[PDB]
């Protein structure tokens, strides 16, 4: 007859045990008769034993900077075996919390990237990407690209197909993200791609044309950026929308008392770049809309068309600006991700 054997997922005397996975104990040639795990001061850790008695596992989150002691006894026909193991978990220098966009259960447009923003700089971008699990249905190829030291984006080559489910599991708890920085917790979100909505502003006609699944539903006279402060050409992702908002130039880097500065309250404003480009109500330029450019870069439209845009365009929908005398919107604006060529995006920048 054989004496039972105990196998644990940790070793006695281990340090830096990562807390991104449960701790388990398994019995062979016998079953687990007693398993307890206790922290540095007596408190039991929640666990569960399998019905067949062969495997025990922790069932709650294990902590950073803990000294745990595991006691297990296996019994079989051939006798008994008991082991005691003590180990120490990861000791982070710092924690970082991820924040994910878009919201859980939201329906968004075909241009919405997966966004994960950490509240600290990430030293090991590769470890962060490896810890993020993206599921798509129908499955589509996508890739990670960093906009800055804190925020990474994931998207396909082309705009999402309507009806696509997207699941984002940010499994950063217990993960070393470089230089002693560990994930504060896991986060999760799930969203769905809705109708294809692409609004094109053509400087040659000064009309913003809204197409839904390829059909024109709206044609808005617009006044874009004057020659000296033009609207950049390119693909813009629709972000947040406001029934009214105070536009403060210092938010976007420019003092109000400055020459190019401003602080003005405007109605029905849909944001389309982090640099502060909005579609919004401009009752003062209705005469110019459809004829001449007069703005600081915004897409000025009529009050009723701005409210229409607010009501009918959603986060993740697309605005494309073409034929202006401006440059191209920066790929790393915040809402300019589609201006980065796919070969460059797919190659990534985790180094
Ligand atoms: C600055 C605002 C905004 C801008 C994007 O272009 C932000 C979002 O970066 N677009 C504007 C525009 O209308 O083009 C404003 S101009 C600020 C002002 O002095 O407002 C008065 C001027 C005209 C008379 C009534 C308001």
């Amino acid at each position: 007859l054989l004496v039972p054997k105990l196998t644990a997922s940790v070793t006695d005397g281990a340090v830096g045990v990562t807390v991104d996975a449960p701790v388990s104990v398994t019995a062979a040639d016998g079953v687990l008769a007693a398993v307890t795990m206790v922290n540095d001061n007596g408190r039991p850790v929640a666990g569960r034993l399998s019905p067949d008695g062969l495997r025990w596992s922790t069932t709650e989150q294990l902590g950073y900077n803990r000294r745990y002691t595991l006691n297990a006894t296996a019994l079989g026909l051939g006798g008994a075996a008991t082991r005691q193991l003590t180990f120490q978990t990861s000791s982070p220098a710092h924690l970082t919390m991820p924040y994910v966009m878009p919201g859980d259960g939201e329906v968004v447009g075909v241009g919405e990237p997966v966004a994960i923003r950490f509240d600290e700089n990430i030293a090991d971008r590769g470890a962060a990407e490896k810890a993020i699990k993206i599921t798509t249905n129908p499955p589509v190829e996508g890739a990670f690209y960093w906009l800055n030291n804190r925020e990474v984006r994931w998207r396909p080559e082309h705009f999402w197909k309507p009806g696509t489910a997207v699941d984002v599991a940010v499994n950063t708890y217990g993960v070393d993200l470089g230089e002693g920085m560990f994930g504060e917790d896991n986060v999760q979100t799930h969203f769905t791609i809705g109708d294809e909505v692409i609004a094109t502003a053509d400087d040659n006609t000064k009309i913003l044309t809204v197409r839904v699944n390829g059909e024109v539903v709206k044609s808005m006279p617009t006044s874009m950026g004057k020659d000296s402060t033009p609207t950049a050409n390119g693909i813009y992702i629709v972000g947040s929308r406001y029934k009214h908002i105070i536009m403060d130039s210092s938010t976007y880097g420019v003092p109000v008392n400055s020459p190019n500065g401003y602080r003005t309250d405007v109605d029905w404003a849909t944001q389309i770049s982090y640099s502060g480009v909005f579609v919004h109500s401009a009752p003062w330029s209705v005469g110019a809309q459809g004829h001449t450019n007069t703005s600081h870069g915004c897409l000025n439209v009529s009050p009723s068309n701005a409210q229409w845009f607010y009501d009918h365009v959603k986060r993740g929908d697309i605005v494309e600006v073409v034929n202006t005398v401006g440059g191209t919107l920066p790929g790393i604006d915040g809402l300019g991700d589609w201006n980065i060529p796919w070969d460059q995006w797919r190659a990534g920048n985790a180094k």
